[PDB]
Parts: C-alpha cells; structure tokens; sequence
C-alpha cells in the first residue's frame, strides 16, 4: 500500500501550485489531482516524509511543472519582469542503481528550452578537476549544443543526509545556495531576458542511462516556490 504525497500537510502549497509529468512531458495530472491524493509508485509518499519520485528509461521524468496557484494554468516569467523568482527544497539524494548516469532534480525551463538543471551527476570534469556522485548546475547562456553554450559548476558531492536548495532569479541574475552556502552567485541570464515563459520544475528527469530499466529515485523533504516583489 503507497501513501499518498496529499495525505500530509507538508507539500500541500507546492502541489498546489504545480501538474505532475509522468512519464513525459506530454503526459500529466492536474494540480486538482494531485492534492487529491495521487499516488502510484513514481511518485509517493516515502517513510511519512518524503515526496519520492522514481523515473526508468532515457529522458523520462516524473516531474513537477511548476502553475499558478489554486486551479490555475501554465506559470510563465521572465527572468527580467522585476520579480525575485524563487525555488526552495531539501533533497535526499540516495544511491543511484547502475545505468543511472544524471538525473535533474530541479529546473527552470522554458518555450525556448532550459535555462538551468540542477543534476545528480555520476561522474564528471569539470574545469580540469574530476568530480564524482555529486550535484551539479548546468545554465544555458546560448542555444547551441556544444557545451560552449552552457556554464557548468561542481555544486556539492551528494551527501548522506537532506540537502537544501534555493534557487533565486532577479534582475536577470542567478543565485544557488546550497546546504546554506552559496555556490553560484550572480550568474548572467540576459540570453533569456525577454522570454516570457519560464517556470521552475522539480523531481527527477532521467538524462543518458546506460540502462533503460534502471530506475532514478530522488526523495523530497521539502519543495516550495514563490515570487517576491
Ligand atoms: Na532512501
């Protein structure tokens, strides 16, 4: 027997404020059926806790897609509409299965593609220094694919315990803060200025397994956004 994320009081605002992508982008529950007791095993309450999503296959995801609160549409902004954008949470990343290689734990996206992820990352160099089991971001400054279109930082390694995150966007500026500590700060976001259609997304986006069955699993104790200003 799965529990249901709506059972408890504790993601209520962000499901309110959300639909759920399972197991694409195409495919989606409502914000009104979310808080009214969704559940399946992609996306359930874990240890009376945690909202835990679990996505196989590449570039599945089950993720949430950011709305406007109380039964409303689509959310989109522009990371230069004068209004601080912000994403909070606290993750428990566990132990990847093998054939998980990355996997999207936060977003923003667009019309126009991805301005940020935040990803679990098995393995990767970064600026000559090899990193490993750790959260990276990745931040499109072009559209382009070559990775010359992309600003990509060592976060933190992944840790035992929750992690917190806040993602801030005002003034065409970005700003992460991680377990308190800030890791990015003031990353240039002028390429979107304009695109008005931006929105932040959270749960777990499965990008290049090696492995189509294996399955990405990213716990939530904690997800909120809002606007300020
Ligand atoms: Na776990």
């Amino acid at each position: 027997f799965l529990t249901a994320v709506s059972s408890i009081d504790t993601f209520l605002p962000v499901l309110n404020e959300a639909k759920l992508q399972w197991p694409t982008s195409a495919l989606a529950a409502s914000s009104e059926e979310l808080l009214g007791g969704y559940v399946g095993s992609q996306f359930y309450l874990q240890d009376g806790k945690y909202m835990q999503f679990q996505i196989a296959g590449s570039s599945n995801r089950c993720e949430l897609r950011q709305m406007i609160p109380d039964g409303g549409s689509e959310i989109g902004w522009a990371v230069d509409d004068g209004t601080t954008h912000t994403a909070t949470s606290s993750i428990v990343v566990p132990e990847q299965v093998d054939g998980v290689e990355e996997v999207t734990i936060m977003q923003i996206n667009s019309g126009e593609a991805p301005q940020l992820r935040i990803s679990w990352i098995r393995s990767k160099s970064l600026d000559g220094v090899a990193y490993e089991d750790f959260i990276m971001s990745t931040v499109r400054i072009g559209t382009g694919d070559s990775s010359d279109n992309f600003v990509k930082t060592h976060l933190a390694d992944r840790t035992a315990g929750a992690m917190s995150f806040q993602i801030d966007v005002k003034d065409s500026k970005l700003t992460i803060t991680v377990n308190g500590n800030v890791v990015v700060n003031g990353q240039d976001l002028s390429f979107w200025d304009g695109t008005d259609s931006c929105y932040f997304k959270a749960g777990a986006y499965n990008n290049n397994p090696t492995s189509e069955s294996a399955t990405a699993r990213i716990k939530f104790a904690a997800l909120a956004w809002v606007d300020h200003h």
